[PDB]
């Protein structure tokens, strides 16, 4: 029904798994903050969120206030942190939905207390990044956050730039990240202060410095069993499996004569009388255009043939066997022993994996497995 | 409040400029199919679709059932043509939401028949393309399609692959993709067949084979005010305008002392004391990641402010050093005009090494859409 055309498929025992794997590796006082941004990464926030609140996860962080509202409509109890900017105006939204905000800088802080309206606050350090967040070096700025009448301060964090690398580069600058917070955190409390809930890792943080020990850990990627680019070479190395995969069932299937094309191209010219299938899904879908690569089929590699079109592409299934309408292809997922992973799709498209996944159209169907 | 941090602005004078100008450039007797798949090329399929029966435009085409019902619901009470596979499983639906069936191929055909519903169709016929469609060979079988109890052919119809292109052989291929198709057509009225109604042009169709006489145009892009490409000298030179506009309000500016990075990417590395500006829009919301470090600007208080460092998921950083009219709530337009500036949504598609049916089509879900 939702399984015609094409398809998302979400491996409920893929997430579950990954959220074992992920706390076990977590210390102890430190929590999941599953990040359901972007329709959960694609994978679908109503699907995602709610399978996670009802297996224990318990904190969650979106990209905007519109998305923390549709979790509270979906039934989500849990307390979500908003990582953007909201507008003021919106400060009773914040207020009504018990919404958690992201403290971006001062002055906004000033602006968010104008509003009068009680609301939760994690403040975000900008340690290097230089997007979002109060400088290290303005520590009574800081520390007037923490004064302010309708601002109750519940966390303080920051977003690392180069975990996911281990150049020496990369690392110092990471070292840097991470010493200048706590720097913070030291000149707080001998201004009295107690510290709020902290939290600096991602999914890299957590795979390359995992000595690290804070109260959250704020994962995408790891939590969706996807790595960032094809095999990278972290620390730790986690049993993750991936959560999504990609489907479409074919809906025609055409024989091409030696010398003929698809769609005119001038790249594919078949070298051979060649059967076609046709596959109803395109870059509108979120299949990126420019891997105009294979789908599985019966377990086997059916090269993708013309450029992809907006709806639609073919794909080449002359020597494989019992392939006729409905036949099920895999974009990205297993297929018997043969593997099509997100991350495979996303270096050939050129792109990383959060780009590919987070951009699956909202066209895609998504179904439990 | 839609307008509070990214969204898109649809121009609805110029859409209906440009229903117009098409229009004016169609056979009196021949209809302007209005193509509104994937959200209208992304573009809003609700705020589009519901203007455009507005003023009159009374043929649709979606790319799949679920398109065609939505506008079903959308309260659009004219003819509806679903172009790619519709499981006959779904025929009841067909039925009861009048959609029309594109016949992708006989097999298809038999077994949409089947189901029983009296359904209404265009026949799809293959010339060229190899995708979807009836072979030009099996002519029979295309004859046979027209006896079916079940399914009314309302039309033929096919693609052409290359109408887009002046060059020899394109121009080669697209005349025999045309010479293939009437001969189909003679043959049928051969075996005593009256012709439905025709359609074999899209919006290249048009504007490089004006000459043809059809019942309707599919029209795509060229409703939306852009081309593909740029810059195609086609035969007919429409004046189009673009309809669709990408805003984005700053949420922070921040000062970067000359030797600072964005987001450490040695991607970008201020070569004086800068101003960034912080907008909340990102790839998730359908602005490739592939625009990141320079790759295009956008337009602040009618000046230039390029991409700085990579494009994040949610947000991404623009240099304002060279603009103080930049504040917390400034507009930037990622596509559009502004000032006396414009960035249009081909040159974005051209900067992203994409086109522009791609670049559209795919604007996030997550962006507001906003009618102007
Ligand atoms: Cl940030
Ligand atoms: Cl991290
Ligand atoms: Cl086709
Ligand atoms: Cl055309």
């Amino acid at each position: 029904a939702d399984t015609d055309r094409a398809y998302l498929e979400i491996n409920l025992n893929n997430l579950e798994h990954n959220v074992n794997t992920l706390q076990k590796a977590m210390s102890p006082k430190c929590e999941l903050m599953a990040v359901v941004k972007a329709e959960a990464y694609g994978h679908g926030m109503y699907e995602v969120t709610t399978y996670l609140e009802q297996i224990g996860v318990s904190s969650f962080a979106v990209a905007t206030i519109d998305e923390g509202i549709r979790l509270r409509k979906y039934g989500i109890s849990s307390e979500i942190l908003i990582l953007g900017y909201t507008s003021p105006s919106r400060a009773k939204e914040l207020c009504k939905y018990e919404l958690t905000q992201t403290l971006i800088d001062y002055r906004y802080s000033l602006l968010l207390n104008k509003q009068g309206y009680d609301i939760k606050a994690h403040i975000k350090i900008d340690t290097g990044m230089h997007r979002l967040g109060f400088s290290t070096e303005d520590k009574d700025k800081i520390l007037a956050a923490f004064s302010l009448k309708h601002i109750k301060v519940a966390g303080i964090f920051t977003h690392l730039c180069a975990a996911d690398s281990l150049e020496e580069n990369d690392v110092a600058f990471t070292n840097k990240q991470i010493g200048s917070f706590y720097k913070v955190l030291d000149w707080l409390k001998s201004s009295g202060l107690n510290i709020p809930k902290v939290h600096i890792q991602s999914s890299y943080g957590l795979l390359n410095y995992p000595e690290l020990e804070c109260d959250y850990i704020r994962v995408g990627v790891a939590l969706y069993g996807v790595l960032s680019s094809t095999n990278d070479k972290t620390k730790l190395e986690l049993d993750l499996r991936p959560v999504l995969s990609l489907k479409a069932k074919v809906v025609l299937i055409r024989k091409i004569k030696q010398g003929e094309s698809v769609g005119y191209s001038r790249a594919f010219t078949a070298t051979r009388d060649s059967l076609i299938a046709i596959l109803p899904i395109g870059y509108a879908d979120g299949f990126p255009r420019n891997l105009s690569s294979y789908v599985l089929i019966g377990g086997r590699q059916a090269p993708i043939v013309g450029k992809i079109c907006m709806d639609q592409l073919a794909v080449d299934v002359t020597d494989i066997p019992n392939v006729k309408t409905g036949s099920i292809a895999t974009l990205i997922g297993k297929d018997g022993k043969e593997e099509i992973t997100a991350p495979m799709v996303a270096e050939s498209a050129e792109s990383i994996t959060n780009e590919l996944l987070s951009r699956m159209g909202h066209r895609l169907n998504i179904i439990r497995r």
